[PDB]
This record gives structure tokens, sequence and C-alpha cells, in this order.
């Protein structure tokens, strides 16, 4: 459980900070969960609120989303002051830059060949299993094997990956329900968050003195944890989950709904 975000405490640090960093999850945070996600086009109120926040040059405003580059480009990209992270960190656009960077193509992807060979080995041993490739992640699915024998082989596979591949390459080995996924570390929201803080440089006088980090599910927990280990003074950082007061989280605060998130940002926009 967490306390409701203390708006007085938030506003005071906002007013005191010389530079400020905002990291917003999109779906379920800035905009409500909906039945059809091609729905979830952001309202004019969301866009207006973000436009006003990002217009202050003291502010660095980031939108961090699983949504495709095309989506963010079309519905957010017309506000050039927004930093954008699309497809879970694979494509990044710095604020005020018209220049998307492809992190996949600039990183060492040699790990995919090795992971494929390992997965091929256990696929041969595990009837019912198969490999799924996505553009940056590789997944071995084994839901169709006997659960006991499946988990036996998944333990052996993970061990092989962790001791070989994950030592040589900057990747993470993730266990899902009945699958193993390997993916670059740059796809982890906590990696993204830590990197955004690191980009301010080594000069501690140059670190942002206000950080607001907002998200609604388990993928955002990674950001909250990353910020805890960032070395920033605790009173400068507000990690906020969107959800119930009773929600278990690494965040320090909660806001109940996306409307309350937009309402909080609007307060900051009306600070004058
Ligand atoms: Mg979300």
């Amino acid at each position: 459980g967490t306390p409701a975000l203390d708006r007085a405490k938030l506003l005071k640090q906002y007013r005191k900070a010389r530079k400020r960093l905002f990291m917003f999850d999109y779906d379920g945070t800035l905009t409500p969960i909906v039945k059809d996600p091609q729905a979830a086009i952001p309202s004019d109120r969301v866009l207006r609120t973000l436009k006003t926040l990002a217009a202050d040059p003291r502010n660095a405003v980031w939108i961090i989303s699983g949504r495709d580059q095309a989506f963010l480009d079309e519905w957010m990209g017309h506000i050039p002051e927004l930093g954008l992270s699309a497809e879970h960190g694979c494509f990044i656009r710095q604020p005020r830059s018209d220049d998307w960077e492809n992190l996949a193509e600039s990183s060492d992807m040699g790990w995919q060949k090795e992971v494929m060979e390992v997965f091929q080995h256990f696929t041969e041993r595990t009837q019912g299993s198969f490999i799924e490739r996505k553009r940056v992640a590789l997944t071995w699915h084994y839901r169709r094997a006997d659960p006991e024998y499946g988990a036996f082989q998944a333990r052996e596979c993970r061990k092989m990956l962790e001791e070989t591949v994950a030592k040589r390459w900057e990747v993470e080995v993730m266990a899902g329900k009945a699958n193993l996924e390997v993916r670059p570390t740059f796809v982890n929201k906590g990696f993204i968050a830590a990197r955004l803080v690191q980009e301010y440089g080594t000069d501690p006088a140059q670190a942002p003195e206000f950080v607001l980090c907002l998200g609604d599910d388990f993928t955002d927990e990674d950001m909250f944890r990353a910020l805890k280990k960032s070395g920033l003074p605790a009173g400068h950082v507000f990690s906020v989950t969107v959800g119930a007061s009773s929600k278990q989280t690494e965040a320090s605060w909660h806001l109940l709904e996306p409307a309350d998130v937009i309402g909080t940002i609007s307060m900051l926009n009306n600070s004058s």
C-alpha cells in the first residue's frame, strides 16, 4: 500500500527545482484502459496538458510506451518538445530532435544466433515446444509439453543461457508462465529510466532536482526500482503508481486514475 500523492509536497519541489524530469507511461496512466486499443487515441485534453508541460524548457517530458513508432509519431510527434520511447525502448526520439534512433541496429545483436541455437537444442528435447521470434526478443514456448517435464527442461535451458549468453551480451533472461524469453536490457523500462537520469551527465550539479515517474502496471515497477538506486536525493524523486491505495508497489505514492494524473499535471501547469 501507498499514501495518496501529496500534491503540496510535489508542488513545492517543482517550484524549487531548476531542471525537472517527467517519465510517463502511456496506456493506463495518461489515458484510460479501453476495450479496443487502436482506440486509446489521446484526447485533446491529454495532448494540451502535455504540450503545456513540455513548453517549459526547465522540463524534460518523456512518453514511454509499447506502442509502435507510427502511433507515437502521429499522435504525439506533433509536439516536438516531447521525448518519445516507442516499441518498449527499441526506438527513441530526444526532445526537440526530429531524429529517431534505432537502438536495435546500434547494439550488438550477435546474441540472437546463440540463443536460437540453445532454443533449437531444447526444442529438439521437448515435444510441444516451439520458438517465437519478435524483432528484438526471442521466446521459447513450452506450454504444450507435460508441465513437469517442461519445467525440467526450462530449468536446464535458463542455466545454459545465464552462464553463457548473458555473460557475453547485454541481454536479460526472463521466465514467463510457460516460456523463456531473451531480450536486450534496453527494452527494460528500468534501464530506460536509469539511462534518462544518466544522460544528464556525471556532474552532480547537473542532475534534475525534480523527477516524476508515473505508471500503472508491473512493467513500470522496474522504473520505480531503478529510481530508488539512482543516487538522487529521495525528496527530489516522486515515483507514483496509478491504482488503488492497497496496491503492492515499489512506488512511494499512488494516484487512483488517469484523470487524477492529468489533474496533477494541470496543477503544475497552473503553478504561476
Ligand atoms: Mg500502462
